[PDB]
Formats: C-alpha cells, sequence, structure tokens
C-alpha cells in the first residue's frame, strides 16, 4: 500500500506479511460475518489495486463467494466504462487491476489531482462483500424469539446480531424494528415493555427487564 | 491516528493491525469489565473519529451494548448541536464520524487552534462505555459478605472489585463504603476492626486481620 | 530485497526473518494449493534473484516439485539465452542466480533503464509453480457432483475450488463450465437452474437453489 | 512516554500495546512477587504521569493492592504539598496525574531544568508496590528450615527468596542473616558449616555441603 | 550485523533477539537437514565474525557437530595463514573471531576496499556445515526403493531428498542419477519408464507414471 | 542500551520489552546451562549498568545463584578499587550501577575517550556466570561413560556437552580430553579407535565408528 514518507510525499511500500496473515486468518475464522467488512476496510488502508487483488486471491476457501465478488467487480467496471467513455485515463479493467501495471497505478494515485483507483476498487469490493454477507445470513429476522428461560440480554444480542447480518449494516434502528423486538419477547418482559410506553430508549428497556 | 513524524509535523498514519487485534481480543475476553475503559483510552491515543468507528464496528458480539453506545453517541451529538447552533464548523454527526471524511477530520485535528474532534468523540464513547459497564454488574455491593473461612484479603478484593464495577470507577472510597466493608466482614474480623477504631486505613485493617 | 529509503535511492536490505518464516509456514501448511502462488508473489515483493533462491532452497519437503521447478527454470534460462545473443548483459544462469554475485544482481536491479532480473526470475518461478499446482490437483473436474442431500452452496464451493486447481487461475469459468455446473447439480436444483433460463448469474443460481 | 526522536528532540509518543500486554501478563501471572517492581521500572521508562495512571488502572484484579497504592500516593502527595508552599508550579495531585493535563505534564517533563513529575510519581508508586510486596510475603524468614533429604541448593533458594520478599529488596544478606542461615541447615550440613568457620562465603558453603 | 542507515554510511547494529530465536529454533527443530544451510546463510546476512560466533555458541545440543565445525574452521584458518605470507591485515585467528575485537572487525568490513572477514568466516562455517550435513544423512541412496503401493511422487520425494542430503547440494541431476531413479522403481512404473524412452524430463516421467 | 541514531550520535533508549522477555524466558527455561552466557552477551549489546541491573533483578528463581553473582560483583568492584586508588572517575560501586545515576553512566559511555562501564560490568557478570555454571554441573567428566549399545554420536554429544559445562567454555579439546574420550569408549569402538592411530581428528573417529 502507498504510505507517507519522511520527505513529505507518497511512496509505495510492499505489503506486509502481518497484514496478509491478519486478513487470511480473519476470513478463515470469522467466515463472512458483518464485522469482516470493517476489518477489510482497515487492513486495506491506502492500498493499491494490486494489493486488493493479492488480498482477495490469497483466500483459500469460499470460492463461490469469490466468484460472486468477481462478477460484481466486472459489473461495476462495466458500469464505470459506460459512465466514463473516452497519463492514460483508467478503464474498468485497469481499475480492477487486471489490465494495468503497478507503476501506472502508483502514478495515478500520486497524480495531482489524484485518481484513487484503489478507493474505487475498494468500494466495488465492499459492495460485493455486502451482497455476500447479506446472502450468508444464517437465519431470518422474523424467526428470532426469546426462549422460555432465555434472559433479555441474550435475546436482544441475538436479535441485533441477526438484524445486522440481514440488512448488512449495524445501524438497523427503526420503529418497525422496535415493534418486532417487543413482539417476539417473552410475555413477562412483553408486558413490561408494553407498559413502558412509546419513545423509550433501549437502555430503559434493558433496565426495566433486568 | 494522527502521529508526529521525525520532521516534526502531524500527519496521518494507517491504523495498525496489532492495535485492532489487541482491542478485539480485549473485548472478547474481558467481556465488559471496568478495566476495558482504560484499555480503550490507551489504544485510541491520537485516533480520529474514523479510527474510533473502525474500532467499534470491528467488535463481533455484544450487539446490544453497541446499540446502546450508538444511542448515547446520538444523544451527545444532539446536545452538542444544541449547544453550538449555526473550515466548516463540525456538527454533532461530523464529530461522530457519520457524515465526515478523513481529510476533513485531519484538517480539524491539524488546525490552529486544533478542534479535537477525536477527543470529543472519545469522551462520548467513554460515557457510553461507563454506562454499559455499570449495567453489566453481576451483583450489587450489598449482596457480598465474607464467608465463614474466607481470608480477609479475598473479601476485600471482591468488595472493591464490585464497588469499582458498580460506579464504573476505581476511586470510589467513602466513609459509608468503609462502614459497609466493616459491617459485612466476618464477626471476628468485625470485632478486630471495631477495636481498631475509626480513622484506620485499609492497610492497617488488612494487617490486623492477617 | 531492494527497497527505497528516505535519501531517495534504491538500496539493498537483508531478507527479514519474518518473511522467511511466513513462506516456510505457507509451504508446509498449504502444500501446493492454488493460493500459494499469490502468497509467493506477495512475500517476494522486489526480491533479487539471490533472495528468490533463498526462498526456494529453504523448503525442506516436496523435493519432486522443487526438481520440476529447477528443470523448468533451466529450460526458461536456455530459451532466454537463445533469444538474446551476446556492465555485462545478464545470461540465463546469471538471471537464475547461479552464476551471478549479489553485487551484480543489485546493479542489474537498480540501473536506468532497469534490468528486472528479479521480476524475470519471479515469472519463471511462477510458471514452474503453475505447472506444479496443475499437476498436484487431487481430482478431475468431471468427478464433482452434488450429493443427494448436499447443499448447492457446498457443491459450488467444491466445483470452483477444483476448477481453480486445474486451470491454475480464478478466471477459469466459461459457457461450457457453466453448462457443466448446471449439469452436475442434483435434479431438484437442476430443474430450478434450467427454469431460471440463460444469462443467469451465479448469484441468482445460489439464491434460487437455497 | 517522552522519547528522543531521530532528529534529536524530546517528543511525546503513544504507549504501545505490547508494553501494556506485557505489564498485564506480569501482574496477572506473578501476582505481586518481588521481581514485579524491576519490571515496572523497566516497562515504564520515560513515562509521563498519564501513562503511569493508565498502567496502574489497566490491572483487573488485586483491587486491594491498588487501593493501598492510592492511599500511599495520597499520603506522598500530601507530604509534597506540605513541603512546597505556594509555568505553574506542580502540586500533589498535578504530579499524581489526577488534576493535570497531558500538555502540562509534557511541558514540565521538557522544561529547562526539567521537573521530573514522572520520576516522582514513579517513586511514589514504587513505595506503594514495596509495601504491597512486603505485605504479600507468604511465609516469614524464621520458618525456612531444611528438610530431612532436601538438597542444600533448594533450601538456600527458598531461604533467599523468602528474605527477598520480606525486605522488598534482594541485597538483604547480613551477618545476622548468615547466622540464621547456618542455624536452620540440616545437622549434616550444619556440622560442616560450623567446621568451615566464619568468613566463608555462600559459594564455599554450597560447595562444601554438596 | 552491519547495515545501511539513512546517513548513507555503513554502521554496526546489534544482533536482534528475533534472529537469535529463529536460528536456535531452526537448529534445534530441523536437526541438520540440508535446508539449515540456506537458513544460516539468510539469517546471518551481513553478520560480523562476532555475530557468527554468537550464533554458533548459542546452540545448546549437537556438541560433536560444533566440535567438528571448530576443527574445520581451524583447518581453514591454518590454510589461510599459509596462503597469505606476512590497520593490521587479518590473520586466520582474526577471521575466526578469537583474536580480534569488534572495532577491528567493523573496520575490516568497512575498509576501502572492504576485506570481507564476515564472508570468509561464513564460507568456512558453510564448509563445516556441509560436512556435518553429509555425515548426518540417515540412509544411503542405494537403499531407497519404491514400495509395492507407494505413489511415484512419494518415491521421487524420498529419492531426491536423500540425494540432496548426500551431496549437501540441490544439484543432484545426472544421467546416472536418472538411471538410478528408474532402476529402483516398481516394475509397474519401470515398464512405463522404459516405454517412455531416454531423454525424457522429470515432468513427463511423473505424468506418465500417474 | 546506548545505540546510534540516524543523525550519527549515541543516545539512550529504554530497554525494549522484547529483550527482557527473551532474557527472562531463557533464564527460566534453560536454568544455568553453559549456552546462557552467549545469550546474555548478545542480549546485553551496548547496555548501560542500569540495564544490566534491570536484567539481573528481573530473574525470579535461583536466588542462591543471584547472591553468588552479587558477591562476585562486590569482590570484583573491591579489586577494581584497589587497582585504581582514588567528570568524576567511576569507582567500583558506580561501575556496578548501585551508586551511579543514569546521567553519569550515559556521560561515561559517550565520552571521548569512552569509559565503558557497561563493558567492565559485563565482564564481572560473565565471570560470576561462569562460576555459577561451573558449580551447577550435573555430572563430572570422569563419570561420562558410553552404554553397551548407545550410538557413538550420543556418546560424543554427552561427552562434549559435559566438558563444555565442566570448564564453562566450548574450547575444551585437549590431548587429555581425547585420551579420556578414547579411554571411556565401548570396547567395540575402543578397538577401532586404538587401531585408527594417534593424532586422528574427530571427524575420522566419527566416520570410522559410523
Amino acid at each position: 500500500p502507498i504510505v507517507q514518507n519522511l520527505q513529505g510525499q507518497m511512496v509505495h511500500q510492499c505489503i506486509s506479511p502481518r497484514t496478509l496473515n491478519a486478513w487470511v486468518k480473519v476470513v478463515e475464522e470469522k467466515a463472512f460475518s458483518p464485522e469482516v467488512i470493517p476489518m477489510f476496510s482497515a487492513l486495506s488502508c491506502g492500498a493499491t489495486p494490486q494489493d486488493l487483488n493479492t488480498m482477495l486471491n490469497t483466500v483459500g476457501g469460499h470460492q463461490a463467494a469469490m466468484q460472486m465478488l468477481k462478477e460484481t467487480i466486472n459489473e461495476e467496471a462495466a458500469e464505470w466504462d459506460r459512465l466514463h467513455p473516452v497519463m492514460r485515463e483508467p478503464r474498468g479493467s485497469d481499475i480492477a487491476g487486471t489490465t494495468s501495471t503497478l507503476q501506472e497505478q502508483i502514478g495515478w494515485m500520486t497524480h495531482n489531482p489524484p485518481i484513487p483507483v484503489g478507493e474505487i476498487y475498494k468500494r466495488w469490493i465492499i459492495l460485493g462483500l455486502n451482497k455476500i454477507v447479506r446472502m450468508y445470513s444464517p437465519t431470518s429476522i422474523l424467526d428470532i424469539r426469546q426462549g422460555p428461560k432465555e434472559p433479555f440480554r441474550d435475546y436482544v444480542d441475538r436479535f441485533y446480531k441477526t438484524l445486522r447480518a440481514e440488512q448488512a449494516s449495524q445501524e438497523v434502528k427503526n420503529a418497525a424494528t422496535e415493534t418486532l423486538l417487543v413482539q417476539n419477547a417473552n410475555p413477562d418482559c412483553k408486558t413490561i415493555l408494553k407498559a413502558l410506553g412509546p419513545g423509550a430508549t433501549l437502555e430503559e428497556m434493558m433496565t426495566a427487564c433486568q
């Protein structure tokens, strides 16, 4: 990835074994849980398209997901080529890092103004990963219900984990979300939440059901 | 996080995978014990709101706590907007890192005088974490007493651990707290402490009951 | 390898023990899976031919594969010698790091215009590794068929992993490959895929068969 | 901690996760053995009071020890305030790191002449740690006596470890301690040591009694 | 070892603990398999004679091998003294690292032109290690015969591993080597090798014997 | 330890936790085997007396050995004081690091001409460690005997390991050493060794009995 040196300029540096190990271990252990995407966005700080290609190709399993990612990147490159018809300006395949040289990528990312091919490739990969995570949700939100003896903490944590997996975003707060949350609880906490009144925060609901 | 180079200028640095792994392991293994807050304040030395959001979103489980944290940050941002009506001035959401880009944050944190958006966001996150840790107390302070044969050392350890968890702070010393400690002590140690009289430090009580 | 310091010139630095340990661990663990080649291209970023020889000779086991690699490198060196009739210009063996000193390799890797002996040797080694990986595939692509109760997701995983093993590249799918994919599926999923019609993406096939 | 950069200036640096993990592991595993204090003085080299507070607060267990440490710090700060009647001059709490900011601490630590607030706070913490270590001695010195078949080396190891714990120092050997050491030895070794006469060092005693 | 700094000169650096740990672990775990020599030549890149002595004296076991290494080094030093009749010019014992100081070694390795005492010492140590590796071959190559149900790949693995051990070098290719390889195979593969015809490469033999 | 910065000057640096962890682990695991002294020499590269004291105090067990080391240090300091009757020149105590501040030590180790208190202190510590390792020898050299069927390799390994321990030095080859080596060999090997002829090298003996 491109970093900043002590002279004050952007100079390319090789990708480190630590970053590669971190990414491979994360993908192998956490599978495609929703928090992998922030991990991908953090490990790819200032990455060139070649670095992102290395990170994607290094993954051993989940080849169906990687094929979906490849198809999504191709679709995004086609859309970019349609929206941007014609140093040489980049094309979709050049941004994808399959028809361009590392030197050209570094020249683009250091140009004034910069042409962040790495950022665009990261956005395409992030769209692909969002689709993959949304497809790999283990269960639907409508089937999350508190057990007969399950504490409110466990039920709420499972409900919000599922709702993060489904919508592919942690920020899943909605009025219908709260209604579904209160509906699926056990009757003991259901009555308390019903009597708590509208507009209550999740903190107050957890305190009341503690 | 913004760091200082050998030249002597504040520049951005990519967030290291080592810090991310440390924070993830700490949250996974420490649950929400009161010692997590100093760890978060240490790992985030000089971080920007983007880095804080990365560190928060990378947490795997405990989604209810993250939702409470998000709601608390929203409340604090609303309060900040109310107290500050209207480079572009940072709004509550911009400080929270929802509608802000990296360049804007770095310009804010390198301005003269600096607008410490990172510090403000860290304060809001610290408030949310304090509330979460307080909520995560396994038992109240009034429910802990020394056992029939428990050494006074372990009893004081448990008492002060519970006291730290209850108030989400370590410095919770009070005359009422000392009276509670001597009240719940074993009858032999209670008699010894009563004979020792008021004004005795914790060290003297520990020495006497040895 | 050769890296750039703050003075502004390429300088040679010793190969770090971290890279060597990572490469040895990768070879010992993953055997010759198709993802070894991206790891080799990543760990050897800017490595002079001496470093490539160090990385190749450090591998303990799999001596047949290393002998095939040696023969392939010799053949490529002979072709290079034939195509290039005769600072001294490099030869095939000089590029292969057998009859060249470290100083000569540094000079070749740093002149203007550069003679990327490291990159040429890397391409030869990657060709040899492609041959090895293609030879080491456990199964043929015609032996992959979905089981009576195996999910379509796992069937696609196996199919595309084996396909990457054979062609030694991720870009291995084709129209005939898509026909093979739909033909080898279980009849229940085969009917759905047939009803989905031509032009269907892998995403739609995965969604429909669930 | 404040460290000297390559340009030759004393600049503030964030405290690395490795030091924090090392200190946490040392406290967690070694309890409060006498060797912890040298580890504390080595890990916290050049630290400002904020870093010392972070390193103290990060400890999870042993809350009674931390309470005693806080009491000792308060006593020493009161003494400092008494002895110093009144850039702004530091106070007891300012040195302790509770009513001071990072900028003020850095200014004090880098003023000419320096006001070593970090060193003074470290001395107070060392006093507290010495008190805790002395309190946490499992056994008294007089209770170390050689077994019927116990080797002399292990007996001397136990004796000197116990003596090290008590006086909160390693250089605790003395003529009275030498007499105590020769008193509790086994009669077979006791007669040999008595015949060896005064003036014999520990090496000669160990050699004679093997 | 000696490295290159940002000032552009050659200056000394202490041998890092990671290098020492890597060397000790490699030597202990891998015994004296032929891949140790590439590891030794990679870890000691640019090492001074004192660094080589530190790396050799740190090994715990295999003391007979270390004594043979010392004998070989002494013989080579005597030869060097014989071949060179007589800042002081180096002698055999100075390159051996027994009668030279670190300052003198650095002056030798940084003189104009450099007198690579480190490289000469490393060559002597490599000759000694080659002798030890040859002596540590578990079995003779003539006893390697393919099993009744052993795959030809595993037979080639064992054959070439043993042959590399015997010569302490990877260059074991020969017409007699190929004849010995084909003679020891099972008749089922021996007939196929005979039918393949002379002059075939190893890859063709592997593919035809599958 | 005092190291050289990029500007080209000697400045102090806090002892890194990696060095301390390595030193403590080695001392705890290997006990006082003769290979510890090279490790201590490597890890203490360029250290001040304060760093040497830090590394000595951090050792938890084996307090008898540490007391012997302290006695040896005191004796050497007394000898230094006698040999050198009285920036202030360093006395024995100041060299030992008990009565000298870090500023004085840095001023001493960076003066022109240098006064290497660290080197002298390391010499004293190495003398003490040699004495400790010599005392800690598990067995005598005369008791080293070959088993009836124990391979000659293991016999020579044990013999030279013990003889290295016996004299606290690896350079232990001698005429009497070889005489005892051939005297304690098994009769089957003794016949071959006797018929081999005087003056034979160790490699010839190993090959003859292999």
